[PDB]
């Protein structure tokens, strides 16, 4: 069977929660082919003090001691300058994601982008201790008032403003809009990397997830298990970040957004939780894509080389030097991912058939 | 205004099932402020002979005494210009339904409206016997090469044409685009209606739904209690379909498309069954609008007199002679609609308080 040597794979948007359900996902990273995981912070309660987010990462390194963790704060009002600073001196954190309050899971306690200017100082002190700003880019929803409605469909255009003036404002700090889902943002991330020869040179880069390179709007539109924010579209954007996937541009890079949540808790009436679970299968169903656009020349690059120039990894930190391997022996992905205990998951193209499987080879 | 007499109301889109759900639903008709309600076809199997479109009648005024039911058929390959003609003759139907194979509920066994042409001598029929042709307006999904793509979002747009053919073909037939939720569906509407003042010589109108009125993709996107087809579109489109519905236009009516599923049906990670069920406070929920509007002089056009002109419903067919009364009684939607026993239905607008009830005076 024919093999590709991925290296050391990296997933710059993860999410584990906590608890039991934590205890169940936290070792998928590596089976799904991840060696490097950037861990979101949208906990109960969000992860705002260092005490909580030094302890969360040794609670993930102990139920994954061959994962690499990068850890992150949530941006809040109780965050400090200083508060940035000792967590950044101890290398506690690589980032801070934003959440604008109600766009998505845990997103009450967030920030209005009408504003972003209240955290100023904590972007300039992200800014000197070299923290990467993840933007959760979506506009709260808006349909009265003369400016214009905003809605799940164009709130990711309407935010694009805020992201070139916070890139303006802070022409030093790394930036990433995370999940791009619409050609408009795409563009935007190419005309703001247009003067950019070196990878190393990118400021303001954007990831991508598995499922938005499958999904469009008619596979959720009935179905909450491809519900997520922010939402697929249409089918012209669902093109455009293909193409940025397999550009092989060092701007865009492979972030899961595996939002894990028990199947009872997207099997409601109402109040439906956004969230695909992709960790599982997280490469493989990246594998798919690159194959279909005869592009598996640029599968390393947007699943390894670029996050880790991007976030600037260094083999000082990574927790193994094992490699992930893929092979292209077909699997069929379960129909549920469970803990034999309270929890289980509807994962990502339940029932589907991958070509690709995913297994660790030593180095040297 | 305290009262409003709203005399013999319609609603000319309604869904009562079969078997206990239609024992719960079919009284609820009266009891939300309705007087005259035009009967689907889709249940299982789908409404295709007189015999079974006689005995569903005869069990809705057995549960509903004082309801007015026009009835329809299916449109489905099973028909014949023979049964239309009989069917006519025994004023049996008002009009025949179609639905698009695969794009709403029950709709299995539909048509492909790509092709129309085989179904010329069924509206040949329908024509000279002054039925009602009813169009669900909604192409089904294709992803596919050369041809531009269909969604759930443009899927009614895309409809438009196949809606003007069929109206250019049959120039005397009446049609209506039931359920209009787009922008580009109204106007095309209207202009189709540039010459008519007359309000009788109507020949293609289009019903309006209390949801619709409300609802927005953001509603719906978490909620499936709100989610229908065709799916709450864009801000702007909510808008036109509002100013349509208060526009004082006799080629708008009300056509609730109250759909009835339990609750287990919407709770679903995957496959919720479409629909929303307006039926328990048809008339209340119009009300709101028609007040938010300050437009409730335009109230009763839009529930009654449009709808009892475009299907022509003569005093002789009225099984009661009870007018709706609207006062201006705030309540409160309950949570759940049940027949206390397997059956609960998700109301829509679930918890709300509406600022109008609706009771029955007798005409002296
Ligand atoms: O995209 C996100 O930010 C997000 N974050 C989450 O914690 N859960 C989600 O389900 C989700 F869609
Ligand atoms: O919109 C329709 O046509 C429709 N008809 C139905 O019978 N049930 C539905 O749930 C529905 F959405
Ligand atoms: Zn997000
Ligand atoms: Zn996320
Ligand atoms: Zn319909
Ligand atoms: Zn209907």
């Amino acid at each position: 069977v024919q093999e590709i040597d991925l290296g050391l794979t990296c997933d710059m948007h993860v999410h584990v929660r906590e608890g039991a359900m934590c205890e169940l996902v936290t070792p998928k990273i590596r089976d799904g082919g991840v060696s490097i995981a950037y861990i979101m912070p949208n906990l109960q309660p969000p992860i705002t003090t260092l005490d909580r987010v030094i302890e969360y990462k040794k609670t993930l390194q102990k139920l994954a001691p061959k994962t690499t963790f990068l850890m992150s704060f949530y941006l809040s009002k109780d965050l400090t300058p200083d508060l940035i600073h000792e967590a950044a001196q101890q290398h506690a954190i690589r980032g801070v994601k934003c959440y604008p309050a109600g766009v998505t899971t845990n997103s009450a306690a967030g920030v209005d982008p009408n504003d972003f200017s209240a955290f100023y100082p904590i972007f300039k002190a992200m800014q000197e201790e070299n923290l990467v700003l993840n933007l959760h880019g979506e506009k709260p929803s808006v349909h009265d008032g003369d400016k214009e409605p905003i809605h799940v469909l164009n709130a990711e255009e309407a935010f694009l403003p805020a992201l070139k003036k916070l890139h303006n404002d802070f022409p030093n700090l790394k930036i990433i809009l995370e999940h791009c889902t619409s050609e408009s943002a795409i563009k935007t991330i190419e005309d703001i990397n247009k003067n950019v020869k070196k990878a190393t040179d990118v400021k303001v880069a954007a990831t991508l997830t598995a499922h938005h390179l499958f999904l469009t709007i008619d596979d959720w539109a009935g179905n909450p298990v491809n519900f997520c924010k922010p939402v697929a579209k249409l089918p012209n954007d669902k093109k455009a970040l293909v193409k940025a996937a397999v550009s092989g541009k060092p701007y865009f890079f492979f972030g899961s957004d595996s939002a894990p949540h028990p199947v009872q808790n997207k099997a409601n009436y109402e109040g439906v939780c956004a969230g695909v679970y992709s960790q599982s299968f997280a490469i493989p169903y990246i594998a798919q894509v690159f194959e279909e656009q005869n592009a598996l020349e640029n599968l390393k690059g947007f699943v390894s080389d670029f996050g880790i120039s991007f976030y600037e990894v260094k083999d000082s930190e990574v927790a193994s030097s094992d490699k992930a391997i893929l092979f292209k022996k077909e699997q069929v992905i379960p129909q549920v991912i469970s803990d034999g205990k309270d929890i289980s998951i509807i994962p990502f193209k339940a029932g589907d058939k991958l070509s690709w499987s995913v297994r660790w080879e030593p180095r040297l």
